[PDB]
């Protein structure tokens, strides 16, 4: 029982409700300037449920955002509640560096069919959050209200990249195969818990605005201007960035401080 009601009050969304390419556009726009993407919980130890009722109660009720699955599961709810024909896809990721070849498939995207075309949909991606759907048609440069997009076709799998700073650059690649919820509880399982995962070692926060975007990664924060960097260099300075300028919320600011001191993100 999805309540789409309270979910379109918290992205700030009046317009229409139906499942028209123009109210996609406008959801997708509004979802990640309105909902972080922030690993808190994961940071702190704190498990992540993707249950419906527990993310609505996080990030709709509680104010919190979260990271892909809980993103892209709670606009998939919403996208379906307003009548869209919706499926889960999951991709490798390949923005910055790797120690793999191969990356595992610890993202999760969403396919949205509309009279017959398919679209991509994904506001959850850390490094870079889309801000408005995009056809799957290889080679297409598509603008956004942020930077250009484009899907290329590889052997076997499709590599959705940005035009950022005069280049390409590799967010992902994915295929179509089909994921539920059983499968990204799997993968959630392993982002939140591994100490392998670098959503465990570190903080990792994005927003989206009109004129910019926010990125925090540890104790690094840019701005992108439709490119600002400050080095935070304390606990409480990242502490305040997250919860000032960011509007991201810590629910327990000693055991958040002691993590940031663990992990020495900071030091």
């Amino acid at each position: 029982p999805f309540d789409l009601d309270a979910y379109l009050a918290r992205i700030g969304y009046t317009g229409p409700r139906n499942a028209s390419l123009d109210t996609l556009k406008a959801l997708h726009f509004a979802h990640p300037q309105a909902i972080p993407f922030e690993n808190i919980d994961p940071f702190l130890g704190r498990p992540v449920r993707l249950d419906l009722a527990a993310l609505q109660d996080k990030i709709v009720l509680g104010g919190r955002g979260g990271y892909c699955f809980e993103h892209n599961l709670l606009f998939m709810h919403a996208l379906k509640a307003l009548g869209f024909e919706v499926g889960g896809l999951a991709a490798r990721v390949l923005w910055g560096q790797s120690e793999d070849a191969i990356t595992a498939r610890s993202h999760m995207l969403l396919r949205v069919e509309l009279d017959g075309r398919t679209y991509i949909a994904d506001v959850g991606f850390g490094g870079l959050t889309l801000t408005a759907p995009l056809l799957l048609e290889p080679g297409r440069e598509q603008k956004t209200p942020h930077e250009p997009f484009r899907i290329v076709e590889a052997d076997d799998h499709f590599r959705l990249q940005a035009a950022i700073g005069g280049d390409w650059r590799s967010l992902y690649r994915f295929d179509l195969q089909p994921q539920y919820e059983v499968d990204y509880s799997v993968t959630n399982y392993f982002l939140s818990t591994s100490p392998t995962s670098h959503f465990l070692s570190s903080v990792i926060a994005a927003r989206a605005a009109p004129d910019r975007r926010y990125a925090l990664r540890g104790n690094r924060l840019s701005i992108h201007h439709l490119t600002e960097q400050t080095e935070i260099a304390t606990a409480a300075d990242l502490a305040d960035t997250l919860q000032g300028l960011l509007g991201i919320i810590i629910p327990d600011r000693t055991a958040f401080e002691a993590k940031v001191r663990e992990t020495k993100i900071v030091e």
